[PDB]
């Protein structure tokens, strides 16, 4: 819902005042790194079932009673796995989504505000995502600026998390 | 606010899905013009009063009667004059605006939204700020793309007001 652009506008424009110079040099610098932001959208999303999929099975192998222990919380039946994926798909296109925007605002609004009341309502663990983040992080194959954009807000999802 | 990018990103999280290829291509043109955005619209605030003063000023000489009638209508005395420069300024100020979203959002929230009410309700003609427009058109000093972002918010203001 937030972008650094709207509401820079929306101030300027209760305040009734032209932007200021260093908001100019802040939106300048959000369009600096959005070709680099756009290459990380784009690597993300052609290739999101690989990256899902290795994340899940990182889980799988760092956490192993999520697929051996029954029960609608964890992932030994195949309904159980295709929830984790989902799950990691929410985070990997909410990503997407703050990567396009160049902001935390869709991290913030569709995923961080509640997730911890989430995770503990249905028995989740933070770490199991933590660690499908890390995956994600190490495997996306990016390099420079987009792998530093990805990484910001993998990093930021992370922390939403710890 | 409605800008190109809330927009991609509104319509691929209603269905939980990524960004299509032809919202990414959509990015990607508000991207590719960005710098000319920026560059238009940090020339028009820095040389914000000159425009507003050369506008109104031209104003008066298409429109002589406006600096040589009574009533608050009209800028005979220094009041009048001073509202007009204002009006001028609120023009400029959500072009710039609409010049860093990269579309004719703010143009259309913050403007022309009741602009034919504001207009009649206080008997002000709209060829006023059409010829204010024409002036700022002719006198930005743009150059390339720059110029075409610029004169693209400034038709559609004209356009807003015929
Ligand atoms: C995969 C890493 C692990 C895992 C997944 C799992 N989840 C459920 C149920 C849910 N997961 C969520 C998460 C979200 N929904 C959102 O909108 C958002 C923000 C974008 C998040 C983060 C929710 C809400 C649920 C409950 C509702 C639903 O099931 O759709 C299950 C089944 C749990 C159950 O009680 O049925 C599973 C298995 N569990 C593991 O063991 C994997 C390692
Ligand atoms: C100047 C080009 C000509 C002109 C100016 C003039 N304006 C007033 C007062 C008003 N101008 C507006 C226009 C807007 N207010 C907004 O918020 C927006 C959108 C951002 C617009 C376009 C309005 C609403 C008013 C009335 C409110 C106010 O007075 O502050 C006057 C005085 C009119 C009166 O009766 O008080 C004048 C003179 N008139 C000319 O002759 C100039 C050529
Ligand atoms: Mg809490
Ligand atoms: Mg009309």
């Amino acid at each position: 819902m937030k972008t650094p652009i709207t509401e820079a506008i929306a101030a300027a424009d209760t305040q009734g005042r032209f932007l200021s110079n260093t908001e100019l040099q802040a939106v300048n610098g959000r369009f600096e790194r959005a070709a680099a932001s756009m290459e990380a959208a784009r690597a993300l999303t052609n290739n999101a079932q690989q990256l899902i999929d290795g994340a899940a099975n990182a889980v799988y192998q760092k956490f192993p009673y999520t697929t051996q222990m029954q029960g609608a919380n964890f992932a030994s039946d195949s309904r159980g796995k295709s929830k984790c994926a989902r799950d990691i798909g929410y985070y990997l296109r909410i990503i997407t989504y703050s990567l396009v925007a160049g902001g935390t605002g869709p991290l913030d609004e569709y995923l961080i505000a509640g997730l911890d009341e989430i995770n503990r309502t249905f028995d989740l663990s933070p770490s199991w995502y933590v660690e499908a983040l890390k995956y994600i992080k190490a495997n996306h194959g990016l390099s420079g600026q987009a792998a530093n954009e990805a990484n910001t807000y993998i990093d930021y999802a992370i922390n939403a998390l710890s």
